[PDB]
């Protein structure tokens, strides 16, 4: 029985890698094709049965499944943090961000500051991944999906100054609408919204 | 007020560029440098950059690449799969981790006088390093992945380098398409980083 799920790398490091040896005791006559991308993913072309991704649930042809939460807050070094007492401290230092719209001006608005200047220094990143590793070296201050990276906060290589959040999109696992279903997908979809 | 804007793989990135930033920065303040990473697949023109860095055999469309770096590749692994790995077939004894790019494991392998992996062997596929690397520090396997990119890694006893064998499957370039001008504050990072390096 041959699954090939294609996973955004954030979810597949901070969520689902720790999960797979339950997937594998559970369910060990299913045989899972792991890939990870960039969010940028193009499931008919990469052959994938599923494909785990961040956003709001409308792809053209596709029927998405809501998996979990993806709040985002800021996140720099310990180094870092130590010169950040208030929101505004964040602008002594270069922001980290996605190629997606708006995230640290809407995360200044929410805790109730001015957006940054247009030509704040910024680093634009594919992956929260490569974020948090930037940020982990003091580039800059990120702002990426908390419970993907509690791995980083728990060994206390990450911070996370503040406790306002915003919600910029959430994680789905998604079939393109013209690919068949089959039972070792109905069971892994069970398997993993189950767990979450 | 000299405007660059940069595409840079993500590896590269934190393993190379990233630690000579301020660097260039306080060398050239002049220059407005907007970096932005991806993962080795990328459009110079729809993303409107000047120069791309990237990884591979220096021959891409319409593209003028200059040779940066070697990215010579070995396996590396977590302390804990390290401790149960004495030679190289030993590497089978855990999953591959891998990139979309062809052959490195049957390379690897072929390098060292061992037969190929087993074709249904417990692989995982990975668009980045950066990633690639992240699941071999948490025992997903053992990847393969350019050992100079990852000094930080090794140095901090994250990840372990268990072979000296490394085996070349491209390099990194940073490259212009041929219909793209070359500016000045181009002319001033390509010169400072390939001097760098």
């Amino acid at each position: 029985e041959k699954l090939k799920i294609g996973v955004v790398g954030t979810f597949a490091i901070g969520c689902l890698f720790p999960l797979l040896s339950d997937f594998k005791r559970s369910y060990p006559h299913i045989d899972l094709h792991i890939s990870t991308h960039n969010n940028r993913v193009d499931p008919a072309a990469e052959g994938l049965d599923y494909t785990i991704r961040y956003g709001g649930g409308a792809w053209h042809d596709t029927d998405a499944q809501y998996l979990c939460s993806a709040l985002m807050s800021p996140l720099c070094s310990p180094t870092l943090a130590s010169q950040i007492q208030t929101p505004a401290d964040i602008l002594k230092f270069p922001l980290l961000r996605s190629y997606r719209r708006d995230e640290w001006a809407l995360w200044m608005q929410t805790v109730g500051e001015a957006p940054p200047s247009p030509t704040h220094n910024v680093m634009v990143f594919d992956s929260s991944v490569t974020m948090l590793e930037a940020a982990q070296a003091g580039m800059g201050v990120a702002i990426a999906p908390v419970r993907m990276f509690t791995h980083l906060l728990s060994s206390e290589r990450i911070v996370q100054p503040f406790l306002t959040q915003i919600d910029l999109g959430s994680y789905w696992i998604t079939r393109l609408q013209s690919r068949p279903e089959t039972p070792a997908m109905r069971e892994f979809s069970r398997w993993l919204t189950g767990v979450l």
